[PDB]
């Protein structure tokens, strides 16, 4: 019956560190969106939070196959939530963008709660 290897465990630990460090910029994203500062909102999404998504995908690849569906689905969800923020920005609508933000925050919290016991 599959168990995590030391290598997987160490990689997970390192990717999760990076994910949680980059996740601090959710706050800056929310403020930029509230101000309709679309250029900074896109910079945040493309930069630190884009790195965060890359780190999530890398983490997910290191999970046991039985543990992969949920985190993977939620990473795709979060990717699409950022697109929703960008659709708000294109419409120059704070209101639409903040609905995307709320979905992104909920999906990211759900992603962390989906990670396995190692």
């Amino acid at each position: 019956p599959p168990t995590y290897s030391e290598l997987q465990i160490t990689r997970i630990q390192d990717y999760l560190r990076d994910i949680e460090k980059n996740a601090e910029r959710f706050a800056d994203l929310e403020v930029s969106v509230a101000k309709g500062d679309w250029q900074e909102a896109r910079n945040i999404m493309r930069g630190p939070l884009g790195e965060m998504l890359m780190d999530m995908r890398a983490l997910n690849r290191n999970l046991l196959a039985k543990d992969q569906p949920t985190p993977t689905a939620l990473t795709r969800a979060l990717t699409d939530d950022f697109l929703k923020i960008d659709q708000g920005a294109d419409l120059d609508s704070v209101t639409v963008a903040q609905e995307g933000f709320r979905e992104a925050e909920a999906d990211f919290k759900a992603y962390l709660n989906s990670l396995p016991e190692l």
